[PDB]
């Protein structure tokens, strides 16, 4: 029987193969929400072309592409199986992938969900911690889709816009941290320093009121409480690019700083994403752990395994959707408050799109 | 009978009268753990002399001085009464006030504690969230004291260096927030926006690895969870001074930003301090709530009552000391990890001072 409930899994996405790099960058540079560039329609295609080689090279170093779709698909399948058993009344559940900058695009997904004639659609962001640059961007895409297509939705919409402290998400993180701690030499386990690492944000974004830093911090505290503060930690930020100021400490400088100060046993913990991608396989594993860590003289540096295919994570996803359905919530209370210094007109339209949904 | 256990309540402190402002500023501009200035011993006296008038005016605007000692004293008395009944084994308990920049100074308190022949001394920071600029500075002063007095402690030392999520602290904040929400016109209660406000930190400090932001963020989440996300919120930062970059968003700009965007019912919540002081009585209440507020036409802006004399907060203090004593902890696990980019030699000696304590 036809699907009744569609769960739209939102993520930025990553190029699956080296050939997809260029268009990935192009869609990025054309996103007005994310960037404001002079003669953007001409620069974007250009900057995309110029940066493609370097980014293709990064992906080549990790196998030739991003595994995000594979992991998202696996998580989505496991989620659905559980949902059908957890919430029979919401008939067959079907997951859809809505990537922001690669296929399948958010728009392509919405089109399919509508074609499937679903009764309800749930915008389920895959970023546990809300950032206007990530989840916000994905939600704006949904609102903009219908606004641009000049048609109203044929399905009842709602969103799970954030879930920084979901108990099962926390357990997965804690479990992966513990098993990785077991991989360190036993004589240095207690000496191990935990560096939670999350993608950074330009200070200009943080200073406008972005909810991200605070939520990421919340996730870290929850994980450490569950670990009973077994090891000391610090929350640091990676992926900064450009000359502008970003939220620090930077993960690379922190790794180097710690080593130079005698803390040569480090456990990196990606805390703001649920699957492997360029951030973990290239930035953390290659440039920081193999090169930087090497030249600084670390003794042991490891990275907790990304959630990926952990069955407990699929359970978390299903639990979130199930609880969302039972509560009848259209969105979090947090989504009803835009950044104090928000200057993007769509943000308010997007929140209204969700808070105003029928039912 | 003579005191057996001494609880040193550490806080920066504030001038009790307008006449105390100058020496307050002088001691502050001379603190290395707080700042590094050229010919500091020469600049400090001068800068203090310069800023005194303006700072005296601020205190005059709130009644003529800081109420920190009054509240600290009251909380300390309540704490002791409870401790004598909670931990009979640790005989009579006595609290001592160790202000960093005003009398009684941390050094004077240590002198009196030694003098009283205590068997045990507990460095109890009154800042729930650890910053090397607050609690760290206070702990360094304890280490420096003995190192400068050329004598080893005659009593056992240990520290409660942080307590950002203590359940009773969280309950106090939630309680004060709820009762303040009751003071808003009923028709606007659910429209109320909560702005948690904490003293900011220069980005140079945040970027070195300061634990503060993440911990304050943890306090915010716990409070909101206890409030069941009844209202939307944002964590913002106040008290920025100077031309350098500080962690934002700024509380003042956020209040103004919210008002300009139609959110004219705001509840300010000081989340990083436990009693009234210049930050609440002057900054938030006068310049932000009285001036700025009407500048943009707010409908209702209120500030949750500081914890001050709340009996439940006294219980929180007592339970923290009780748990600390029973656990036999010398310090948090977190204190065993200095900032990844720490460049202050004393930090490590201070932590060792505590981790190496006999018992
Ligand atoms: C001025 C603008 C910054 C606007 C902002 O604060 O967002 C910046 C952002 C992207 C920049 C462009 C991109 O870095 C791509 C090009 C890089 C070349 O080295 C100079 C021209 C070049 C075409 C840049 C011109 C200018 O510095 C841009 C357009
Ligand atoms: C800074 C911004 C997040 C905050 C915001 O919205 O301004 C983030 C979101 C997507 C990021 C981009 C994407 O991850 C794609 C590229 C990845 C490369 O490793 C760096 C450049 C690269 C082009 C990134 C620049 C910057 O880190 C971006 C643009
Ligand atoms: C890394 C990439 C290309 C630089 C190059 O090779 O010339 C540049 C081009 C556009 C830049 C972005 C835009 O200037 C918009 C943002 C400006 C903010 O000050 C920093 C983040 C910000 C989101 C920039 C991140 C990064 O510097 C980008 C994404
Ligand atoms: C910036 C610093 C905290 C981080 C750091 O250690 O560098 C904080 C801690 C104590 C603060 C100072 C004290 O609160 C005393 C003064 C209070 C006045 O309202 C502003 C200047 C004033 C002189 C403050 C300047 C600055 O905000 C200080 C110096
Ligand atoms: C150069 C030094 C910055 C130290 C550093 O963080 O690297 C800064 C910090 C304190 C500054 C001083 C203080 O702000 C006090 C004075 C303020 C006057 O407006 C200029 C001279 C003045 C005497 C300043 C000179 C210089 O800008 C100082 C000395
Ligand atoms: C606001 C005050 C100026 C006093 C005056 O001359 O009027 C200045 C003088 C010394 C300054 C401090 C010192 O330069 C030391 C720190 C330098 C960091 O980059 C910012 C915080 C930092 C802690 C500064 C805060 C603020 O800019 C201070 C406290
Ligand atoms: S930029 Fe955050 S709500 Fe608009
Ligand atoms: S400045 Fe943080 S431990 Fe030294
Ligand atoms: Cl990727
Ligand atoms: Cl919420
Ligand atoms: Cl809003
Ligand atoms: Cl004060
Ligand atoms: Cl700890
Ligand atoms: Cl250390």
């Amino acid at each position: 029987r036809k699907p009744k409930t569609g769960i739209l899994m939102l993520n930025m996405g990553g190029p699956e193969t080296l050939g997809d790099v260029h268009d990935f960058l192009l869609r990025l540079f054309l996103d007005r929400d994310l960037m404001t560039l002079p003669i953007q329609n001409k620069l974007a295609p250009f900057i995309a072309k110029r940066r493609t080689p370097k980014i293709q090279e990064q992906y080549r170093r990790i196998g030739g592409g991003s595994p995000i779709k594979i992991w998202t698909s696996k998580q989505g399948e496991g989620m659905v199986k559980l949902l059908d058993e957890l919430s029979p009344n919401t008939a067959p559940h079907k997951y859809y992938i809505g990537f922001r900058y690669v296929h399948p695009l958010t728009e392509e997904a919405i089109e399919e969900m509508e074609r499937d004639g679903l009764e309800r659609a749930i915008a389920f962001t895959q970023y546990p911690q809300y950032s206007c640059s990530t989840t916000g961007s994905s939600l704006n895409a949904i609102y903009r889709y219908y606004n641009q297509v000049g048609r109203k939705p044929t399905m009842k919409w709602s969103t799970i816009d954030r879930w920084p402290t979901h108990h099962l998400l926390i357990q997965c993180f804690a479990d992966h941290i513990l098993k990785e701690l077991d991989h360190f030499p036993l004589e240095k386990r207690s000496e191990v320093v935990i560096l939670f690492s999350a993608h950074s944000l330009p200070m200009s974004v943080v200073n406008r009121g972005d909810p991200y830093p605070q939520e990421v911090s919340a996730t870290v505290q929850k994980v450490m409480e569950r670990l009973e503060y077994c090891n000391p930690y610090r929350l640091v930020w990676q992926s900064k690019v450009g000359p502008m100021p970003w939220l620090g400490p930077q993960t690379d400088e922190s790794i180097k700083g710690l080593c130079e100060r005698g803390r040569k046993n480090i456990l990196l913990v990606p805390i703001a994403f649920t699957s492997d991608h360029i951030e973990t396989l290239y930035e953390l594993d290659i440039e920081y752990s193999q090169v930087l860590a090497k030249e600084c003289g670390v003794e042991n540096i490891r990275r907790a395994e990304s959630l990926n295919g952990n069955p407990l994570f699929s359970k978390a996803l299903a639990d979130l959707v199930h609880s969302h359905i039972q509560s009848n919530e259209l969105c979090s209370k947090q989504l009803t408050l835009s950044c104090p210094l928000c200057v993007n007109p769509v943000c308010r339209e997007t929140k209204s799109f969700f808070t105003s949904q029928q039912l």
